[PDB]
C-alpha cells in the first residue's frame, strides 16, 4: 500500500461492464483497504471486471461476492452495481420469496411437441462459508460433506446418491454433460477470473435422485445449485418438485445449524450479482423455427420478460431450432412470479409459432409489455 | 491465514493423488501443516505459492515445477518446500549450493557454426525481478505499473545497435501484436495454464509491453511472467553472435537500475530470483529451432535430450507442438552452472543432434554419439 489510490485505480477506460460503470476513484479511496471477516477485498471483488472488458453490446457484471460480508462491506460498490443491473433496484427495496408452489396457475399443459423439456433451477450459499471465488479447500470440503450427509436422508421420489467428480471416468462425465444433466468445468474467462476455478476438481459433484429429476450441483458456481427437471411440459410438476424438494433441504440444513444465506434486501446471497433474489431460472427448451427468425421475436421476448439462449438439442449441441428460453427476472420478483412468466411466456410463444406456419400474422397475439 | 485456521492442515491439505508436478512430489502434510500459517511481508502464502501445482496436475508437452514465488522472501520462509522442489528440478542442486554468474562471452568456445541448413534461429534470454517489488503472480497493478516505468526510462538510456523504443500492449493493434507472437518475438496470449492459475493474468494488457531494437535482436519483455525478461535472437545458427549481443545488452542493462538505485533481486544460493523455480540461478533459457524431422521420432530422443540435459518445446514456445518437425531445444537446467557453462551445452548437444539427424538420414545407427549423463 505503498502506492496511492490512483496509482492503483484500473484502467477501465475500455470497459462495458456493471462493476466498470459504478467504480470511481472516491469509492475506491475509500473501499480498498477493507476487508471482510474472511479477507476478501475491493480488488478480489472487481478483478474479474478489470479483466473481462466484455463488449458493448453486452453488459457484463464484472465483479463477484467473496463472502455473505461483502455485500454490506463494499455495498458503495454493489448497491449501484445491483441497481443498474437488476433495473432500478434500489438499497432500500425488499425481495420477495415465494416458494409456495400452489401459488402458480396452470403450466401442466406445454406443448409436448414444441417443449421438449422443462427446468427450473436456483442456487443457495451456506451460512458461515465463503463463496467460491474464495471458499478455501477446507471450506468447500465443509459444504461437499454437509449435501452428502444432509441428502442422503431424503427419501421417496428424492431418494438418491453423490457423485463426486473425482469417481466419475472423462467418459461418463460427457454422457451427464450431454444428458444436459451435469456441469463441466468452466471455462468462461469471467468465471475463472474470479478464483472459483480454484483446485478443480476437488469439491465438486453431483447428487440426484434415482430418477434424475430432481439434481443439486456440489460446489461449481455456488455452494449448491438446486435442479428440477424433465422431459416434456409439465413444469407444473418441474415446479412443484423443486419447491418440496427445496423445502427438504433447507430443513435439514437448517437442523444442521448450517442455513441459507438470505436477508430482505437482497433475497437468496449467490456469488455474482446478476443472480441475486432468486436464484432462479426456470425454462424450457422449445422448438420455434419460425418465431425465431421472426422481425417480432425480439420485440415478445422483451415484453415477456424471457430470454433465449443456446443448446440446440436436447441431446446435441447447436443443432436444430431448438431454443433454451426462460425467465429474464432475478430480484424483484417472487420465484412464483418469475415461473409464472415462463408458463405464459412459453405458452404464447408455441401459439406464435403455430400462426406463423400457417403463414398467418402474429399481430394478434403481440403481447403486453410486462 | 486466520480464517482457514478454523480448519486442520488435513481438512486443507489438497488431494494431489492424481498430480505429476514436482511441487506434488515435495509436499508432504508435514511441511503443509508447518508453513501453512506463514507469510511474507508482502502477504503471500503457502496456499499461494503452490496454487498452481493444485490446479494443473499434468501439462500437455513438459515437466512441470507446480509452485511459484510471489516475492524475494517466499523461497526463504517457505525453504521447506522450495529446496527439495529445486533439488528436484534442477537435477540435484542443494540448498547449501552457491551460484556462480559468468556474462562474458569470450568464454564460449565456438557456437558460431550451426548448421544452418538444420538450426533455422537461435536464441537467448533471461529474466531480472527488481528488488523491492514483489513479482507478477502476486504484484499489485500499482507495482506493476512503477516495473513499466522503470524499464521505459532505464531503456531508453540505450543507445546504437540497443538503441530501441517501447511498445506498450494497450498501443498495439490485435494484429500487430499477433504479427509479433507469429514470428516469435512477444509473449503469447495471456494463455499459459501457469500463467493463469498462479493469478499472473490480472489487469491484463495493463503495464505488459515489449522493448526492442529496430532490428529486433535484442528485446526486453516487460511484466509477463517476470519484470523483465530480456532476449538476443536472429534467424540462423551464429549462437555465439546471439550470446555477445545478449551479454552486453544485459551487463549494460544491469548497470543502468543499479545506477537508478533499482538492482535486481540475488542471492548466492538460487542465483537470479524470479517467478518460476525452473527459471532461478542463470535464469537463462539458451536454444535453437532445429529441423530434427528423423530425430524426433526415434525411440532414444527423450534419452538423448536427458544425457545432454536439453529440453524440448513447441515452435510456439513451451504452451504448442513442434510445427513442420521444428524444435525448440534449449537448456533444463539453469542452477548449477553459469550461463557460459549452460549456452556450452546447448552448442554442443545440438551440434551433437545435427549429427544425429544426419546419421538417420542415411539409416545408420546413432548408439555411438550417445553421450555419457551429463
Ligand atoms: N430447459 C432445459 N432442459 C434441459 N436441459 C437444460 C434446460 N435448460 C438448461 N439445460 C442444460 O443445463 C446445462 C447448463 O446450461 P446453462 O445455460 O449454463 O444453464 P444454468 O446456468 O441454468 O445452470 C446445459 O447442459 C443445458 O443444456
Ligand atoms: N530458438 C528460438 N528462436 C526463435 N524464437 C524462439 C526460440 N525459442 C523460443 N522462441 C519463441 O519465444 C517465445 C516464447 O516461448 P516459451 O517457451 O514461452 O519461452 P520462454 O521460456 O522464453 O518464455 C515463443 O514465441 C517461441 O516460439
Ligand atoms: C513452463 N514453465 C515451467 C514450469 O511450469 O515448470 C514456465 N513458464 N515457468
Ligand atoms: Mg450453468
Ligand atoms: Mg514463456
Amino acid at each position: 500500500l505503498n502506492y496511492s489510490a490512483a496509482e492503483e485505480f484500473p484502467d477501465l477506460s475500455k470497459h462495458n461492464n456493471h462493476m466498470a460503470k459504478a467504480l470511481t476513484l472516491d469509492i475506491y479511496k475509500k473501499l480498498r483497504d477493507k476487508e471482510t471477516p474472511s479477507g476478501f477485498t475491493l480488488d478480489d471483488i472487481i478483478q474479474t471486471g478489470v479483466d473481462n472488458p466484455g463488449h458493448p453490446f453486452i453488459m457484463t457484471v464484472g465483479c463477484v461476492a467473496g463472502d455473505e460480508e461483502c455485500y454490506e462491506v463494499f455495498k458503495d460498490l454493489f448497491d449501484p452495481v445491483i441497481e443498474d443491473r437488476h433495473g432500478g433496484y434500489k438499497p432500500t427495496d425488499k425481495h420477495k420469496t415465494d416458494l409456495n408452489q400452489e401459488n402458480l396457475k396452470g403450466g401442466d399443459d406445454l406443448d409436448p411437441n414444441y417443449v421438449l423439456s422443462s427446468r427450473v433451477r436456483t442456487g443457495r450459499s451456506i451460512k458461515g462459508i465463503a463463496l467460491p471465488p474464495h471458499c478455501s479447500r477446507g471450506e468447500r470440503r465443509l459444504v461437499e460433506k454437509l449435501c452428502i450427509d444432509g441428502l442422503a436422508t431424503l427419501t421417496g421420489e428424492f431418494q438418491g446418491k453423490y457423485y463426486p467428480l473425482s469417481s466419475m471416468s472423462d467418459a461418463e462425465q460427457q454422457q451427464l454433460i450431454d444428458d444436459h444433466f451435469l456441469f463441466d468445468k468452466p471455462i468462461s474467462p469471467l468465471l475463472l477470473a474470479s478464483g472459483m476455478a480454484r483446485d478443480w476438481p476437488d469439491g465438486r459433484g453431483i447428487w440426484h435422485n434415482n430418477d434424475k429429476t430432481f439434481l443439486v450441483w456440489v460446489n461449481e458456481e455456488d455452494h449448491l445449485r438446486v435442479i428440477s427437471m424433465q422431459k416434456g411440459g409439465n413444469m407444473k410438476e418441474v415446479f412443484r418438485r423443486f419447491c418440496v424438494g427445496l423445502k427438504k433441504i433447507e430443513d435439514i440444513f437448517v437442523k444442521a445449524g448450517r442455513g441459507f444465506m438470505w436477508n430482505e434486501h437482497l433475497g437468496y446471497v449467490l456469488t455474482c450479482p446478476s443472480n441475486l433474489g432468486t436464484g432462479l431460472r426456470g425454462g424450457v427448451h422449445v422448438k420455434i423455427p419460425h418465431l425465431c427468425k421472426h422481425e417480432k421475436f425480439s420485440e415478445v421476448l422483451k415484453r415477456t420478460r424471457l430470454q433465449k439462449r443456446g443448446t440446440g438439442g436436447v441431446d446435441t449441441a447447436a443443432v436444430g431450432s431448438i431454443y433454451d428460453i426462460s425467465n429474464a427476472d432475478r430480484l424483484g420478483f417472487s420465484e412464483v412470479e418469475q415461473v409464472q412468466m415462463v408458463v405464459d411466456g412459453v405458452k404464447l410463444m408455441v401459439e406464435m409459432e403455430k400462426r406463423l406456419e400457417n403463414g398467418k400474422s402474429i399481430d394478434d397475439l403481440m403481447p403486453a409489455q410486462k
